[PDB]
């Protein structure tokens, strides 16, 4: 039962690295430029060590990194300052550890270049903008919110994901709407039983390998670098993959009343705030708050399988018939925010 007490913390972090058999050095993908960080700007031209890149508009932006699109087919540049060459190692272990298969739910790095004031890193792009955007979007909308059969089926899906990152001995640290990203896959999907198409995870730069700690090894910090809290954090108590479980619920959250959410101690279990009568399927979301919230220890996780085949009932009594013009309906307003 060891324990450290942040996994995010520099120094903690350069000594896993410093002390690796492969450095990252040692990829192929990587590179080390002794000059400063380029000065990027959109719609502007300069080299990436060797060749021409056009960097056409930003994309999005975060606490750490801002990500243009860039060409010379289309791609994406995460820069940062100072040089984050963590996400490069998370992101090719998650790729190798993966199954060819699961390869495509996540951002694939190209290559990694590391400079002396920061880094930039090449990757897959997906064109259609957030989950939290897509939030949004339905904001304006009659309805305001995401119809639930898209919530129950995104659900599924996220389940699903942090399922196989578990399975890799790696948690995401970091999992919110803003992480989740639309791609061609939602566009392109055709059969709603694959879990595996039409979501996309990013933002690996908070992400945890289970692999370099000793077993059953656990962490003691009550918030992640940019304050994100789950529950253990709150009660001074130990987690480990317990963050990953209440990021997603706090996600399905979102998806349900468009506003991130709160959590409160009702009698003896933690629940969310604003969970009203009027709420479909409100069983069903009060019991699956209360697992993905209320976990006993490190030891007792929740089945993620379990909770899927739960949700996946509700959607098959009521939602396959009407789950396609869901999709066509969100589909048209991806396109009219990206036309803007
Ligand atoms: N592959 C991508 N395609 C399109 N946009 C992206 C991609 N990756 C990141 N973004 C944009 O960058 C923003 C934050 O990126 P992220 O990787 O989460 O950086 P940070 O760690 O600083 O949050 C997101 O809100 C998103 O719009
Ligand atoms: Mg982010």
């Amino acid at each position: 039962n060891f324990i450290v007490g942040n996994p995010w913390d520099d120094k903690l972090i350069f000594k896993l690295l410093s002390g690796l058999s492969k450095p990252v050095s040692s990829y192929p993908n990587t590179f080390e430029w002794q000059c400063k960080l380029p000065a990027i700007k959109p719609k502007t031209e300069f080299q990436l060590g060797s060749k021409l890149v056009y960097v056409h508009h930003l994309l999005g932006e975060g606490a750490f990194a801002q990500v243009y699109e860039a060409t010379q087919q289309k791609f994406v540049l995460k820069v940062q300052k100072p040089a984050n060459p963590w996400e490069f190692y998370i992101g090719t272990q998650l790729m190798e550890r993966l199954k060819p298969s699961m390869q495509h739910m996540f951002m694939k790095f190209y290559s990694a270049h590391l400079f002396q004031n920061g880094s930039v890193l090449v990757g897959e792009l997906y064109s259609y903008g957030t989950l939290l955007n897509a939030i949004n979007l339905y904001k304006n909308t009659p309805e305001k919110v995401m119809p639930q059969g898209l919530v129950i089926s995104f659900a599924m899906r996220m389940l699903y994901m942090i399922e196989q990152v578990h399975d890799c001995e790696i948690i995401h640290g970091d999992i919110k709407p803003d992480n989740f990203i639309l791609g061609n896959g939602f566009l392109e999907q055709d059969d709603e039983d694959d879990l595996s198409a039409g979501l996309a995870l990013i933002d690996l730069g908070q992400s945890i390998d289970m692999k370099l700690f000793p077993k059953g090894t656990i962490f003691t910090a009550k918030c992640e670098t940019s304050g994100f809290q789950c529950v253990e954090m709150l009660s001074n108590k130990p987690w480990n993959y317990q963050i990953d479980y209440f990021g997603v619920a706090a996600t399905v959250y979102c998806m349900l009343f468009g506003t991130y959410m709160k959590v409160k101690n009702e009698g003896g279990e933690c629940k969310p705030e604003g969970l009203f009568r009027r709420l479909p399927h409100l069983d069903m979301w009060n019991e699956f708050f209360h697992v993905m919230l209320n976990i006993p220890d490190c030891h007792h996780l929740p089945s993620l399988d379990l909770l899927r085949q739960k949700l996946k009932k509700v959607f098959q009594q009521h939602y396959t018939n009407k789950i396609r013009a869901l999709r066509n309906r969100l589909i048209v307003l991806l396109l009219e925010c990206k036309r803007s």
